């Protein structure tokens, strides 16, 4: 349940508010991924360019 | 836990992979967000142009 990060042991089940929540799994449902950690990883993919601009 | 949908019930909390643990706390260090629901709500302004797309 845990995973190690540069800045120190983390839980891999992150809890999302009720808002938030409800839009992601909207999003989860578009995309068509079995798994919600794929709509995640797609998420900061598809983010990558207001990722680089920090 | 639990979220009400129009679709059903869905869990509040989600598991990451490994690999995608790994990434999304390193982007919610470099967003210096405490709370990781506020990173994915990030995300999903971030990728809006990509989620405009999907037909």
């Amino acid at each position: 349940s845990k995973v190690y990060t540069a800045k120190g042991i983390r839980d891999r089940r992150v809890r999302l508010s009720v808002s938030t929540a409800i839009q992601f799994y909207d999003l989860q449902d578009r995309l068509g991924y079995d798994q919600p950690s794929k709509a995640i990883e797609w998420l900061i993919k598809a983010a990558a360019a207001a990722i680089d601009k920090l």
